[PDB]
């Protein structure tokens, strides 16, 4: 019924010690290679990635959505290269969700010009609960969060009809 | 635990996860922890993942 669209973390001063101008061949638009406009691929800067740590308040009353990813490098020669670190990890905790998520390293087929891969999650964060993002490495960052008003009951309808 | 009993037994457990590494080696001893609780049809091994939580 009510959604709108909010930065949860600034592309500008969440990341001071790291680099967000990280861009996939992949993610085109218009003849320039580009990423998600909601999140941020966190890649080291100036040879280190230090240990981040990020607590988001819901004080907006409502069931905020905030979506992250996990990057995947092919090999072990992709991930000292982006964030300095053999063993990565994630920790994405709040008061009532827990995840810890291991990177596992391996060469897989190319889909789209890729042998990497960025396995997405996404939780809801109820207000009077804070949600904690931990990480060295790999961590694709969330930049837009939404806030949302539940409406029950309804679906997704395949069309190709035109609208009126 | 043998359950001749002959009836359905149900074993409730927990696995404990300390906020810090310092909560670690006071309460166990060990960094590195983990839990083993296998029966002939069951299977699983709780690695504890230590983080600070609210």
């Amino acid at each position: 019924s009510s959604f709108e669209r909010f930065e949860i973390f600034p592309k500008e001063s969440s990341w001071p010690n790291h680099t967000t101008t990280g861009v996939s061949a992949s993610c085109s638009h218009n003849g320039e290679s580009s990423f998600y406009k909601n999140l941020l691929w966190l890649t080291g800067k100036n040879g280190l990635y230090p240990n981040l740590s990020k607590s988001y308040a819901n004080n907006k009353e409502k069931e905020v959505l905030v979506l992250w990813g996990v990057h995947h490098p092919p090999n072990i020669g992709d991930q000292r290269a982006l964030y300095h670190k053999e063993n990565a990890y994630v920790s994405v905790v709040s008061s009532h969700y827990s995840r810890k998520f291991t990177p596992e390293i391996a060469k897989r087929p190319k889909v789209r010009d890729q042998e990497g891969r960025i396995n997405y999650y996404w939780t809801l964060l109820e207000p009077g609960d804070t949600i904690i993002f931990e990480a060295n490495g790999n961590l694709i960052a969330p930049r837009y969060a939404f806030a949302l008003s539940r409406g029950f009951g309804s679906g997704i309808i395949n069309s190709n009809a035109p609208m009126d």
